[PDB]
């Protein structure tokens, strides 16, 4: 068992046969099927824009950590969940240890005096006062942007295999993307020679939005999923030039588990690594009717 490549190319081009393009529905409703993830090339972002927000998430954690903590995320307004949140505090099952995980938090950016400011993930980001726009914000909302514009391609591909599935129209899917919750993170894995099983870069657990967008970086492993059919860990891949998508529980039950939520973690290696996860939910106001 190895988690399948989608290349989308065919999706995104307007000039591809219509044979094509059904084939990219089929490769990528089927890996959400069986693994729920794949790896997904075809996408047309540079390998430039991916260079340069590895760029921005080093700058960021390479800040003394008092300089993090001026952003930490108890400071954010109400219950926007924005800004930077140290390591060894989130915890997943009580025999084991806290997650190594460094990670800083960004979502759409929203005035402080928006209606919405303050209510569960949504209001302002949190920005560090030492780096510059050009340095570090500038280049996480380009990318958030890039993100934004994959995530709503994916989702029309899934309304899609929807579609050849069970016979809905075609944008079933598409209101998520009307004023969507699209938090982003950026994150650090501090490197360990002999680490303790007890302790994950990341625990086991589910993604509980609708679809999740990962950024590895080249050199790096330590992600794999749960696959229950052969009650195995599967690794995943840092493919060339792709990023690995998985659907989170809002769509599991949202389809009928014909989309599956499939428990995922990252253990601790001895490289030091970088990702950059950016995640699609529900919206604030959409209540999510199953099939
Ligand atoms: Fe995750
Ligand atoms: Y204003």
């Amino acid at each position: 068992e190895v988690i399948p490549t989608v290349d989308i190319s065919a999706w995104l081009s307007s000039t591809a046969s219509p044979e094509s393009k059904n084939k990219v529905v089929e490769e990528v409703r089927s890996a959400c099927n069986k693994y729920g993830f794949f790896n997904l090339v075809g996408h047309g972002i540079p390998a430039e824009a991916r260079e340069k927000i590895f760029g921005c998430t080093k700058k960021f954690f390479d800040l003394p950590l008092e300089e993090k903590m001026k952003i930490s995320v108890d400071k954010s307004l109400g219950k926007s969940f924005r800004g930077y949140e140290p390591s060894l505090i989130q915890t997943h099952q009580d025999g084991l240890l806290p997650d190594t995980k460094e990670c800083f938090i960004t979502g759409a950016e929203i005035p402080a005096d928006h209606p919405d400011a303050g209510k569960f993930s949504t209001g302002p980001n949190l920005w560090p006062e030492g780096l510059s726009d050009k340095e570090f914000r500038q280049p996480v909302m380009e990318y958030r942007a890039l993100m934004l514009d994959l995530v709503s391609t994916i989702v029309r591909i899934l309304g899609q295999g929807i579609h050849k599935a069970f016979g809905h129209p075609s944008d079933v899917l598409n209101d998520i993307l009307i004023n969507p919750s699209i938090p982003m993170r950026l994150l650090h894995y501090a490197p360990q020679e002999n680490p303790d099983p007890r302790q994950f870069g990341v625990g086991d657990h589910t993604d509980f939005g609708c679809v999740s967008i990962l950024l590895q970086q080249k050199g790096t492993k330590g992600l794999e999923v749960w696959y229950p059919p052969k009650e195995t860990w599967i690794p995943v891949p840092v493919i060339e030039d792709a990023f690995v998508i998985n659907m989170g529980d809002t769509m599991h039950r949202w389809t009928g588990g014909y989309y599956r939520s499939a428990r995922h973690r990252v253990y601790i290696t001895g490289e030091r690594r970088y990702s950059v996860a950016f995640f699609l939910n529900g919206n604030l106001n959409l209540k999510i009717k199953p099939l």
